[PDB]
């Protein structure tokens, strides 16, 4: 019928087009009210109670702001109301595929439960969207507001997941090359600068109790479309380059402080463990009454719709003896009897730890032979090793090398700006790995031992000296001249 | 040792290890799964916050105030033991809240168990007892210099009031300690201060009350042979503003017409599910949503999760309950018809609440109607808005002091402050909703409602002339 | 010439049309950088360093927001770019007439220096605007962007000061654009974008949180026909917020704008200006010399009249300025006139401006009945009478607001107080009386308190809040207390 | 005399001890109400109306917070109320020496007006403090609250300017940590930065990412090389690198804004042209100039941003040139920015060479057709040294940490133990060029000279180089 206004603490009063309201008021979208944006982070930052639902609204809103702003400044782009709605819908719907505890689910649980499968929340989002549309009669409503479901549904999915085919050339079908800039708004595959980041920086910071340094409104004011290699792309004003390096610095800061918090991660790990132990016994009803497991609900969207953080409490409150082991792990979380952090280190020089080797690392730690007197001997199964890849969103690459700029004197001429033209105070590398070790045995003597093994293992592997190495393992650190 | 927690409202808070021990229990962690504002989250999407983090905030502010009093007035002899007891009461005064907070004790329990008298306060005391006993907290209390017999009594009295000087946990010279966490005298306490700041931060409303300022100007003075907390005289304006703010937040957020109808629909689903949901309590015994309040072990497991357990159920017994919740997801809500108030001396009694839908349906609007509506099609919600003490002005129950004589307590009357203040401190709002959502039913509902307002001499609804143009002319008082 | 972007801490990045930039980059506008928004308030709230310049930008921006929003929701109103620019210019320029220390200048100084004259900053703003336009060749630039200077300059002035009887008293725009006159300075009910900026800005600087949400109000605003005029109407639901807006404004006056010490600093600075008025020379048109009190008669001189006057006096060496300089030095040492207390008339007693001067005499004539070391005279007392209201004297401004309902968005309606809440104010205007003593020693102050409380008793004013503590021998005589 | 409560928008309600109130309520301190914290920055960021006065209160407040927090956690340090007051006073008084438009005055004006002299606002602050104490009878009041003026005044001055071997006399080595609070000479981590980050951000419209309250919670005193020093928890090292990143961001965005700087430059020009004619009365009625008021504190007390308006509103023909420059600011007829570049070579451009740079630019021979020829005096070259506060050095190498397992054992943490994503260098220079000739043809020419000069000197390619000087940039293969 008519536009709704929603009060968001980040963005203020947002107007929602009635088509978007229709998309939001569905079981598939409302589901996101029951999935914490930061997963286990809430168990460390008590303000982070926010869910994916409200983040989704924010992304939808910002996507519309950016496309409206481009259209207002450059009418020659011929951006239609139809384009605007499609970009907003993609913004609203790019989080639809998230599972219980967000990144815990696709980062930890699915890889261990279904190692053969290749699943991402992105793929999930496309499938959920299709299901949402078909289950709720949205196509007619789309037609009613001037959308063309065939081409526009394709466009929306492409915005979320990228090209739907191997093209080897313009690989997209939803819109032609003259609207290429529309594909940079919601999920920017070229350099990662998109409205999804802008919402979460502001939102997460507001809830975590950290201040956000990046100003997206400013960026929107200075954004333009220019021709670059026969494509119309979004370009930033030259003097905004510093702000973009700061944007990636901020993202990395938030990962260091919050998203990869050592305890937040171990809680995610413990919850994953409980889910693995419960996977054989929890039943989720999907299409036609078929029963699915936590690990297989991703194969049926009707079942996936019912897969939320609620799983955690269903396990916790269970009485079935089959779920006793799973339930015991979650109860250890409530009593704050968590696996203990032992320490952190990094590979040196060129060493790069491969995903294939992740499983062998607890074995390596337990095989270390620290020359120290020990009351307990520990085994591989007592250790957890968490490898975390930190980067600027593009592996080893500098994402600012993939950004186009324009100058005040020639607003339609796109240019490139190299790192050396900006500052010598910027990073020389754009990717690194952190290795965290934890012990499942929490008593004082086990922990003392775990520390000796860990520091010995660092020495053996030529990893960096842990920050507290000399205090936790004073008998081990002297053997390594490189550390002294 | 002490833990540091980052709260977005208060910054980095330090927690004494005894408090950490209380927090890391199933009974306290439970509060992570109970939304502070209940159905409000379905209207204000930023209001995802739960009772857990509000509890931390209250505990922190309680310690701030008692610490500030001790530092300014060492002659009060506030001990570390006193400080911990006040902080614990602050942490634990929300323990008794049920699913969707005020929905549970404001709507559900009254309907499910009309004979019983339950408040979240009473719940908090029982939960606290259970928390202490289940988790071996008494020894830990002793280890930090608390005396469990007296101090547990003190903590409970702080939460629920008296279980002559009616308190046993502390003597009259420490009377001021009973004003911090839950202030029975005038409602000015640290619980409000946290929720103002917290709710505002998440709702997207800006808070006008400055509790840090109030703490800077607070003192203890002798008042009628009690040592009480007194405010500086010139802070009287800020206190009237505090109650104005609280009332604003109720108008805007806590009593939002749609937030309330969602709470009402969820309550309805819970009533229809109550016979079939089983919650396991002590010794494996089974309880219902409505009886879990009788066993704390069962109550520990009663959270907002009930909503999803119903929503995801496949049992045909829960089909009716499940349908109501599904209507929430599709946003097929009962429809708001309008709002009015009693005039003059009229006051609607709780005993009459159930007869009101019947009255509305009995109205005889002189208008042509496609459909005829029945009592069961109407919901009438009566909301009592006040400054926390019925008809009374809470500032008449506040003691002040002046800069020239800091130890001399005084009273300040409304007329000494401003003539721009309220003349009344309590009112009732009546909201009417229709369970029949189609265009023709709604049109009819509006005619009944406005006719009923006219019959009862209630105030003219704001949109009365637009929704019922044929009805409003009959009432000269309305024009 | 292209748009400039400016970063404001209240509003974020604001775009300024090149015509507005041209208006801003003039001596007449830049002048506002040297005039504190809150005057003597900075001497109490150290965060209130803000000046009228940045408040002006904010008002200009919000004016454009509201008119853009109305045009976007209701294209049938035919709001032109020309209309938008005129409203933004009026927003930018409505503070041009402010003098040194803002409300100190027209609230205290001019009334005492030039009692015969009737001056308001509004009138000042119109005159300054005219001077700004003419001095800087702005008329051609206006033409270049599609404005018609004759009509549009008239429109801008009318927005600031009102009509320069009749059904339609305005010449700048016809009745079908009536709603444009409600944006910058709303004469009908006071709800305008000037308040919205200062609520947000003052709060941000004072360290008080603002509770009024103007972005919400903009979303719900519409134009409807009311008594053959097109007016801005608010959604019915929003009536509570509007009462809260006036409550907030009153709160900010109580806490900040009428702070007892902020006011006494304003008073002392005014006193210094009065004692310096004969000796400070301000050069105006054709080299003529003016005084602080007469610079309002020449805009070229007025352009040079800012808070700088304070420091010119303070740093002076001329013995002529010794008395003025001494008062300002007392401010630096914080040897301020002392606050004695506050009271109010009872019920419907009202004090009038003609009587203000006789009040120090009345206080000094009181005969307390208490042992006193010192006897005080009329010249030792300052009596400050402050009229607090909701912007329209005794009237409820919400009775002058039009609303619409969700079921009929084009039908305007009225909402009375009783349809909203019984918890709202029963009166919308009141007076506060503050007494101060110029003699600051302990004994004088003790005495001043006895006179004050006795005078309250004699006049049947309300009992001061600390009356029983400051004058325990006086308050018992009054049973009503 | 009792405590006063003051409402600050950054810190909330702050309590001020009556001795501090006495120090504040003096002409020498109140002066700071008339000196903008960010100088010409207000002419670019309209929210930056804030003055040094309120920043000084903030620093005083934060200094007391930190010293109280250390005393509360570690009573064995024997921190006295006397220590607390001395640290708070130093915090309040470290900005006393600032001149008109803050860093414009000692960064630009004094170096040009008095090239022979070596003046810093720090030195100014000690001299102003001495003058404040003596002029206002503060010593007796200090005694009244248990201070010992001889040793405590020395302590306060040392906190501000450093030593006037354990080089300090105000306090012994067992109180070394007290010297790290207000102006930290060792690594730059002090409460002054914490206030200005929060305050500047609040006013500029930029969000601050550094959390000082958190840092205070984790701070401890430990023994390091026979000194008791403030140590940070090991975990917090990342936050400290972020602190310096933030400081550098604020310099890039705000403090060194290209237009903010050129306004500072133009105001400095006006002051130089007015210096012979403005008279400031100092001790015994002696007259001083803007450039010599630093030699008499009584005169310096009267030297504030007011000078700007005194010049602007002047009618004296002697001040006509100075007044014209300021009027160009009001009309926004500013010197024009031409561009920015950096050295590639490791030697920093030296301060001794700064003056020769406009000559070099004008001597460039761009191979381009030009309507106008420009001269050295038409160019301004601004050299800006950006660093993490310690020249080429990493300040985090000068920080001591402790671990949770051994709180009393101080340790060091090297860059490689933290991250590979951190800077490899900690100092750099930016070179900005501006033209005093503002017309279209002059500016076109200025751009050709500038880019040619960058090419000749092997500086980095300006960001818009290809657009502003398309005929010049091809000659340089390193840029292509
Ligand atoms: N860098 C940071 N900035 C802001 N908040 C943080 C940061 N790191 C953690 N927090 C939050 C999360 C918690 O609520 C609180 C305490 O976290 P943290 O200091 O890491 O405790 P911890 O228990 O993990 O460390 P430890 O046990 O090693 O002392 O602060
Ligand atoms: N109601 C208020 N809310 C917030 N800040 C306030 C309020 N009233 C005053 N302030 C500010 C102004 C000052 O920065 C600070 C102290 O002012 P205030 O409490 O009025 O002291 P005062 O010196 O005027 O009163 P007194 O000397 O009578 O105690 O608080
Ligand atoms: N005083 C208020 C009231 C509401 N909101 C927020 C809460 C909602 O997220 C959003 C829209 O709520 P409304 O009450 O304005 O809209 P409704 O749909 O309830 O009213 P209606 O449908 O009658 O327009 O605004 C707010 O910020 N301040
Ligand atoms: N990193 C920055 C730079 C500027 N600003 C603010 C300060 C100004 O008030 C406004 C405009 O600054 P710009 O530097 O963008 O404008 P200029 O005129 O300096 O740039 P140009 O003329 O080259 O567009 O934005 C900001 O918030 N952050
Ligand atoms: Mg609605
Ligand atoms: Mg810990
Ligand atoms: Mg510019
Ligand atoms: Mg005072």
């Amino acid at each position: 019928d008519t536009m709704k206004v929603i009060n968001d603490p980040i963005h203020g009063h947002i107007e929602l087009h009635p088509l978007l309201v229709r998309i939001i008021d569905t079981p598939q979208f409302q589901r996101l009210r029951y999935i914490k944006q930061l997963g286990g982070g809430y168990y460390v930052f008590p303000g982070a109670s926010h869910n994916r639902f409200e983040h989704s609204l924010g992304v939808g809103y910002l996507a519309g702001c950016l496309v409206h702003a481009l259209g207002e400044k450059q009418p020659e782009l011929q951006i239609s109301e139809r384009d605007v709605l499609c970009v907003q819908i993609a913004g609203l719907c790019r989080n639809l595929g998230h599972g219980p505890f967000s990144h815990m689910f696709d980062g930890r649980f699915i890889p261990l439960a279904r190692p053969e499968v290749k699943w991402t929340h992105e793929q999930g989002s496309v499938m959920m969207f299709e299901h949402l549309i078909n289950s709720n009669g949205i196509k007619p409503v789309m037609e009613q507001y001037g959308l063309i479901p065939e081409e526009d549904i394709c466009f929306i999915k492409e915005q979320i997941v990228g090209p739907l085919e191997s093209p080897v050339l313009w690989p997209y079908k939803g819109r032609p090359e003259n609207k290429s800039f529309l594909y940079e708004i919601v999920s920017n595959k070229r350099n990662g600068i998109d409205v999804d980041k802008w919402d979460y920086f502001a939102r997460d910071c507001h809830h975590l109790g950290i201040q956000n340094n990046f100003d997206y409104k400013r960026f929107i004011k200075f954004a333009r479309v220019c021709e670059v290699d026969n494509e119309l792309r979004i370009c930033a004003r030259d003097k905004e380059v510093g702000n973009l390096y700061d944007m990636f610095h901020t993202r990395n800061s938030l990962h260091r402080r919050a998203y990869q918090h050592k305890v937040g991660n171990i809680i995610d790990t413990m919850i994953t463990d409980a889910f693995l132990k419960a996977d054989d016994y929890i039943e989720i009803t999907g299409a036609g009454g078929k029963k699915y497991r936590i690990s297989t609900a991703i194969d049926d969207m009707e079942a996936y719709t019912k897969l939320t953080d609620n799983i955690f409490l269903e396990i916790l409150y269970s009485t079935d003896p089959k779920l006793k082991d799973a339930r015991e792990i979650l109860k250890q979380i409530e009593y704050r009897n968590l696996f203990k952090y032992v320490g952190e280190t990094q590979p040196t020089g060129q060493i790069k730890i491969k995903r294939e080797d992740y499983e062998s690392l607890p074995k390596e730690v337990a095989s270390a032979k620290p020359k120290v007197l020990l009351d307990v001997k520990l085994k591989a199964e007592d250790f957890i090793v968490d490898v975390i890849n930190m980067d600027y969103g593009m592996q080893e690459k500098n994402p600012i090398d993939h950004v186009s700029f324009y100058c005040k004197t020639a607003p339609n001429r796109a240019i490139r700006i190299t790192k050396n033209q900006v500052s010598q105070l910027l990073p020389e590398k754009f990717a690194e790995q952190l290795i965290r070790v934890y012990c499942k045995k929490v008593d004082r003597k086990s922990l003392y031992a775990a520390r000796q093994y860990f520091v010995q293992w660092c020495a053996d592997r030529n990893f960096t000296k842990p920050q507290d190495g000399d205090v936790i393992a004073p008998l081990i650190t002297p053997q390594k001249k490189e550390w002294n």
